[PDB]
C-alpha cells in the first residue's frame, strides 16, 4: 500500500469526519463548495471501508491541482474603462487534459468555480473519455451588454487565459453566458494570439471545427441511458407512456429521441404550466413545439393553437399521471416527496434524470423504498460532455465524423456508463443502485489512476 | 481625458465610499487584505481631489493582475504523502517584474497574501528601482519539520511555481518560514528545472549570485533615512540619544550604523525587557549583544551575566526613558496610546519606524498635533527591498559590488526615498508629512505608470 | 545519385571491411554495441553490391543521432544522498520519433544502451508503424529498493530526461527495471512539470491512456508471424504439434492463441525442467499455469499437482520431442548444433523464434542447409513494439480501440512484417529467407528515407 | 579568401553598372527604396577599389534579412471593423538586434519601409552601440482618430507583432505617428502577451524605463558633434555666430546647447518666416520660444511679441545672412543651389545638418569646391538613436542614470562618431571629407562583420 494519513483505528465514520473537518476549516466561506463535497463524501463510505488510502486520496483530489485567477479590462461602448473578475480552476488531470466550460455569471467566484468544476472531475471520469476536471468563467454579466461590449470582453478575457490552455492541457468549453456566439470570439482571439488552429475549445461552430450531434448530444443520451436500463430488465423504449418535464435544450431533442424510439410522450412543462397530450406527440409536432420555443420565443400554452386533442394545465406538475418512465428535465428539486407518493401510486416504475439533480434528498428516500429505479443525472446526461470528448478527437483527426457516425460512439458510450454504475453498484453494495453506482464508478477511476501515478 | 468610472456630481467622499462598498462586496471574507486597503484608501483622499481618475485607479490596481495557487504536494520522512496549499499573488507589474517575498506559515491563505502583497506595491514603488508587486507562500509549516522534509518540500513547491516566475517576470525572496537555506534549495530546483542560472530569487548566497550589505541592508536604510531627515535641519546624528527598540536583525544592525555616526544609542529591548546604558553603546559591546543574541540563541537577559554596567527591567519597552529619537523594531501596534504618551511626556523630537507600523493608529494622532516628526515604516525601512533590487542589478551585470559600493548606492535611495516623501507631502498638503507623502508618493508613480500603459 | 564514400574499385568485401575497421576504431571499447554492428553488417552484402551507397549510410546510421547522459540523484530512505547515471540514445528519427524503452539494471551504461538502440532501429522499421530508434535507462538497480526509493528516483530521472522527449520527439517505454509500476511514476512526473497530458510513454496503465492487449501483444504476435509463414503453404496451425520453451508473459499469451487456433501445444519450459501434455494443453489448464506462475511464483514442477497425464522433466531442452513448429522463447543462444539436428531428425518443419535470438550462430548454419524455416525474432516478436505504436495513434485520437479492433490491427502488422521478410528476401537472394529478409527490409526502409531526407 | 558576388574583370564601374541593374529588377516599383540605395552606392566607389567583395557583400545586404507584413484589424468608435496594413522590416542584425522606429502614415508601404529601414542599418552602425537596423510602421492614419482608438489600433498592432520582437532581437521606437503616447500603449500590450518586463521599447515614459536626455538627445548631439570638428582647428563654439533652421524638438535643443557654451545663436526658422535678434538669444528668450512653441501650439511669428527687438520675415528662407555655421533642422531640401551660393557669399564656414539631409544633392558640390566644411546628418543627429541605445543599456543594467551621466555618455558617442568620419574619409580619399566618411565608416563596420559571422 501508500501512505496518504488516517492509519489510526478510528471507526471509518470518525475519520470521516476528521476529513470533513479539516476540508471545511481549509474553505470556511465557499458554502457551494463545502456542499458539493459533503455530498460526494456521503456515498463514498462502501470504497472507504475496502481501503482507508481513499480517504486521503480524497483530501488530496478535493484540493484544486492548480487554480488561476486574473483581472479582465475591458472598454463598455460608452467609452468607460471596466474590470471584471476572471477564473480558471484546473482540477484535476489525472485522466486527461482538464475539461469543463465557462460561466459568465454576476454570481460568479471562486467558490462557486470549485463547486462546479469539482462535480466535472466526476462526470468527466464516467464518459470513459480521457478528460481531467476543471472549470472557469467571470462575474461578467452578459445580460444588457451589446454585442460589441460581448466581443471586447471575450477577445480580453483569452489574452489573459490564452497562456494557460492548450490542445493538451486545458480544453474550456460553454455554460451560462458562454454559448456559441461566445466561443466564436474566445477561438478567434486564441488563434490569433497563440498563432494556430487547434481544439483548444469544444462547442465550436460546424464550418471551424465543431461537431455534429452538439445540440442533440444531451437529450439523445438520456434517452440512450435509460434505452440500457430497460433493455436489462429484457424491454425497451416501444409504447412507453413517458412524462418529461421542461422544453429546452435537452427537453426537446430527449423528445426527438424518444418519440423515434417507441414513443408515447405524453408532456412537456414550462417555466409556468405544462402540456398534455393523450397518444403521445408526434414527429410532427414536436417541430412545432421547438419552432414556438425556439424562433416564436413563445410560452408554452401556444401549442393550444396547433393541436385538436391538446390541453394546458396551468401552474401544475405532471406527477400525478400515471407513466411507465418519467423524465425530470427542468430544473433542482422539480420532485419532492407528495411527488414520490404519486409516482409510487400510480405504480411508475422509472425515472432518469435530464436536468442537473431534479431530485430532492428526502424525495430519493421514499422513492428507492419502493424499488423505483432512479438513474443519477451525473450519469444520464453526460452525454453532453462525452460529445465535447469526440469533438476533441475529430480535431485531432482532422476529420468530421457523420451526423450518423457520431450518435453511434454516443450511443456506446452511454452504453458504457450505464454498465459501469450497474456493476460498480453491485460488486459494492451487493445490489444494483445507479446512483452510488455512478458516485463510486467514477471517483474510483480517478482515485486509483492519482495513485497508479505517484499521487502528484 | 481618460474616463474610468467616477464622472457623476457625488462628493468625492461619496465617491470614495462607494469604492470602498465594491470592493468591499467582492472580497467579503479578506479581513486582513480589506483592512490594508481601507488603510492605503484613507491618505489618499488629497490626490483624489486632484482627479477622480484616480479613484478608478486605484479599484483597477486593487485587482491582482493575477493569483496562482496550486497544491503541493510531498512526502515525509515517515513515508506520508502530505500536502499544502502554495500562493502566488503577482498583484502589479507596472514599474517592473513582480517582486516580493514568499511566506511558509499555517496561517498563510489568500487573504494574508493579498494583503502582504498589495502593500509590496507601493513600498517597491518608492525604491525608485523597477520593481513591481508581489507575493507568495504556503500554509506550510516548517516548524517541526526536519532537515530533509523542509528541501523535499522547497522541491515540490518549486516545480509548481517554477514556469511562472522569471528574471523578467516574477522574482521571489525570503519572508517568515523562507530563509537562506530554503531559498537555497528553491534556487537549486529551480536551476535544474529551467536549466539556467539567472535572479529568480533575491537573498542568495553570497557564492551565488548573492549581494553584499544583505544583512545589514534594513537597519542601515532606517538609519540612512534619518539622517536624511536631520540634514533637512541643519543637524546631524551625530551626539544624539537614541531608545532603540528589539534586538533582532534589524536593531542590531541599526545600532551599528548609529554608533559608527554620532552614536549614543542607550538602549535595546527583547520579548520581555529592556536594556539600559548610560554614554551609549560601543562598537565592542554591539558584537556582545550581537553574538548573546545570534549564535548562542539565548534569551536577552544573558547581557546581564556580561558587561556589568548595563541594567535590564521587566514586561515592557523602553518607552519611559527620556529619548529623543524612538526607533521600535518589533511587530504590529508595538506602540500605542498608552505608550504615545511617554512620548509626548519625556518629548521625542523624532521617531523612525524600523519594524512595520511599530505605531498605534491613534498614537499617531497625538504626535502629530505635538510637532513630533514620525518616519513611515513603508520608506524608512525599505532599505531591505532596495538592496535586493541592487541583487537583480549585479545578477544582470553578472557582478558582485564590493562591501562598500553597495553601500553607497542604498545611501541615495535611501535619500531619494526621502525626498519624495518630502516634496509629495509638501505639494499636496502644504506641508511636510512624510507618512502622507510616502502613501501619496508611492501610489502615484503606479497610477500614472498605469494610465500610461493603457490601463491594462 | 549521392556520394557517401567508398567509390574505388576495391572489392565490396573490402569496403566492408574497410568499414568495419573505422567503426571499431572510434568505439574502441563499446564490446556489446560493437557485436550488434559486426552482426547486423553480415547479412546486409547483397544490398551492398546492388548500390555502394549504402556501405556509407549505413556508417552514418549506425552514429547516433545524439545521445544524453545525466547524473540522476536522489535521497534513499536512510536519508543518504544517492547518485546514478541515466542515459538516453536518440539513435534515429528518420522514420519516425524515437522509439524504445528503458532499462534499470546494475550492468547499464553506454555500450550496452547503444547495442540495445541500434537494434531497435530496424526492428521498429519492420513495424511499417512510423516509429525511429532510441533507447535509454540507468546503473540504478532497482533490486533491493523500497517502493519509496523507486519513486523518488524514477522522479529524479524524469526530470532530467523530461526536457527532451516529447509525443513528436521522443517515446520511452519500459523494459527491464521499468515496469507498469515505474512508467506510472515516470509518466506522473512529467505530467507535473510539462504541464499537459500526452502520450510521452507507451505501457500506460489501461484507465490513463493505455492501450488493450499490450499484455498478450508480443506472444499473439509471434503466432500470427508463423500463422501467415503457414498460410502461404496452404496449410494454417490446425492440429499442429507444437513446443514451446518458457512460460514467462510471451510464452503464456502464445500458448493462449495457439490453444484458440488449432491448438495441440505440448510443452512450456521453466528456468530449470519442462512440462509435457500429450493431447495438448487446454483454455482451463492454461489459466492453471499462469495462475501458479504469475500469482504463486513457484517453479514449473508444480504443474504435475494440477494434472495426472503431465510429464516433468527435471533439467532439459525440450527440442527431442517431435513437434510441427517449435516456438523457443527462453533466453540467447538457446538452440545449440546438437539440438537443432533433432528438429530436423523429428521432422520439424518450422522454429519461430519468441525471445531474442535464441537460436545460437552455427545452429543456425544447420537448420538452414536442411531446408527448415528459422523466423527471424527481430519480426516474429515485433508484435510487442507494434502495439506500442498502437497505443500512440489511440493516444492521439484521445479514444481508445477494444480489445477486438487493436488484435485485428496487430494481425495485419504481422502480416505485413512477414511479406516483407518474404518478398525482400526474395528479390534479393532469389529464394525465400525471412533471416536475411528481416534485416535487409528492415535496414533498407531507414537507408532510403535517410537518403531521401538529405542525410541528415 | 571567401569568394561572393564578383570577380569577373570588368571595371570598378562596370559592376557597380551591374549590381545596380540587379538590384532594380529586383525591386523595379519601389522608387523610395532604390534611391536610398543608389544614394548609398555612390559614396562607396573607393572602398569597392579596394576589394572586389564589398560589391557582393552590399548586394547581399541590400536584401532585407526578414520582413514581416500582417493585417491588422480593428474596430473605431462607431462599430466599424476597421483593417490596415502593418509591417517590420528586420533589415540587419549583423553589429546587434534590430533597432528602428515605427511609422503610422497613410503613404506608408513597403517601398517606403525599406528605405527608411536600409538607411538605418547604417545610422545605427556609425553609434559604436551593437544595433541592427530596421523598421516598421502602418499605413494606419492617427490624424482624425479618438484616444481610444488610438489605443486600440496599438493593442491589435502589437497583437500581431509581439512574437516577431524581443529585447535580444528587435527593438522598435518612435517615429512619425508613433510618440510617446503611442509607445505607452504598445508597451502596456506587450508587456500583458509575453508576460514580461524588458526593454523591447525605447523611448519609454522615464516612470517606466525611459532615459534622460531623450528629448534634448539629438539636438545635443548635433552641437556636440560640430564642437568636435572645432576641437581639432584649436578652437570652440565660443562667440560664434550661427544660424538654426526650424524651432521643432531639434532645433529647440540645438539652441539650448549652443547658448550654453559659447552662443550668439541668431536666428530660428518657422514653416513661413524665421526671427532674427542681435548679439544672439538667451537661455530665458529661449524658454519663450519653447512655450509659445510646444504648448500654445502656434507659429513662430507670435515670438515678436515677447521681444521688440526680434523683426520677422516671412516665406523667406534665411540663409541670405552672413555668419560662421549653419544648422538646418527643418526638412529636405532645405538648401537649394541658390541658398548654397549665399553661404560661400557670407564666407560661411561650416554646415552641420540638422534635419535628415537638408542639403540639395548640387548644393553639396559648390559647397565642397569652396572648402566649407559639410557635417552629414547621417552622423551630426545619430545622438537621438545614440541615446537609445543606454536606454536599452540601462534597462538591462535595471537602473537609471543621471541627466549628468547620460550626457556625458552621448558626448563621447558624438566624440567617435566624428573621429571615424575624419580618420575613415583620411584613409580613403587621402583627405578629410565627412560625407564620405559617414557612409564608408557606417558600411565597412556592417560589411566586414558580416563576412566573418560567414555571410548569412
Amino acid at each position: 500500500l501508500h501512505n496518504y494519513g488516517y492509519t489510526s483505528t478510528k471507526s471509518v465514520d470518525n475519520q470521516i469526519e476528521e476529513l470533513r473537518e479539516k476540508v471545511v476549516s481549509k474553505n470556511k466561506n465557499e458554502p457551494e463548495f463545502l456542499q458539493a463535497f459533503e455530498e460526494v463524501l456521503s456515498c463514498l463510505k462502501p470504497v472507504f471501508k475496502k481501503d482507508n488510502v481513499y480517504i486521503g486520496v480524497l483530501e488530496n483530489i478535493a484540493e484544486p491541482e492548480r487554480v488561476i485567477q486574473f483581472r479582465v479590462p475591458w472598454i463598455n461602448d460608452k467609452g468607460e474603462h471596466k474590470m471584471n473578475r476572471g477564473f480558471r480552476v484546473q482540477y484535476n488531470s489525472v485522466l486527461g487534459p482538464y475539461k469543463g466550460g465557462l460561466r459568465f455569471h454576476p454570481a460568479v467566484n471562486l467558490s462557486v468555480i470549485k463547486f462546479l468544476g469539482f462535480e466535472q472531475i466526476f462526470k468527466n471520469s464516467l464518459t470513459t473519455l480521457p478528460m481531467g476536471g476543471g472549470k472557469g468563467g467571470s462575474d461578467f454579466d452578459p445580460k444588457g451588454k451589446s454585442e460589441n461590449e460581448i466581443l471586447k470582453f471575450c477577445q480580453s478575457f483569452m489574452t489573459n487565459l490564452f497562456r494557460y490552455i492548450g490542445p493538451n492541457t486545458d480544453v474550456p468549453a460553454g455554460d451560462i453566458g458562454v454559448g456559441g456566439r461566445e466561443i466564436g470570439y474566445l477561438f478567434g482571439q486564441y488563434k490569433k494570439l497563440k498563432n494556430s488552429f487547434e481544439g483548444v475549445l469544444t462547442g465550436k461552430n460546424i464550418k471551424w471545427g465543431g461537431s455534429n450531434i452538439r445540440a442533440e448530444a444531451t437529450g439523445y443520451g438520456v434517452v440512450y441511458f435509460a434505452e440500457n436500463v430497460l433493455k436489462d430488465l429484457n424491454d425497451n423504449l416501444e409504447n412507453k407512456k413517458c412524462l418529461v418535464s421542461g422544453s429546452g435544450n435537452v427537453a426537446q431533442y430527449l423528445v426527438e429521441k424518444l418519440i423515434e424510439k417507441g414513443a408515447i410522450v405524453l408532456t412537456m412543462s414550462d417555466s409556468n404550466g405544462y402540456i398534455l397530450e393523450p397518444n403521445g406527440f408526434t414527429k410532427e409536432q414536436l417541430n412545432y413545439i421547438m419552432d414556438i420555443k425556439n424562433n416564436q420565443r413563445l410560452r408554452l400554452k401556444e401549442y393550444l393553437k396547433y393541436s385538436k386533442t391538446a390541453k394546458y394545465f396551468e401552474n401544475q406538475k405532471p406527477w400525478n399521471i400515471p407513466c411507465d418512465i418519467a423524465f425530470p428535465c427542468a430544473t433542482q428539486n422539480e420532485i419532492n416527496e407528495n411527488d414520490a407518493d404519486l409516482f409510487i401510486q400510480n405504480k411508475c416504475k422509472m425515472i432518469v434524470e435530464g436536468a442537473n439533480m431534479p431530485t430532492h434528498i428526502k424525495a430519493l428516500h421514499k422513492l428507492k423504498q419502493n424499488n423505483i429505479i432512479l438513474c443519477p443525472s451525473k450519469a444520464a446526461n453526460a452525454g453532453g460532455v462525452a460529445v465535447s470528448g469526440l469533438e476533441m478527437s475529430q480535431n485531432s483527426m482532422r476529420l468530421q465524423w457523420t451526423h450518423q457516425e457520431t450518435d453511434m460512439k454516443l450511443q456506446n458510450i452511454m452504453k458504457s456508463i450505464y454498465e459501469q454504475c450497474h456493476n460498480t453498484s453491485k460488486i459494492y453494495l451487493n445490489e444494483s443502485d445507479l446512483v452510488a453506482g455512478a458516485n463510486i464508478a467514477g471517483f474510483l477511476k480517478v482515485a486509483d489512476s492519482f495513485l497508479e501515478q505517484g499521487g502528484l
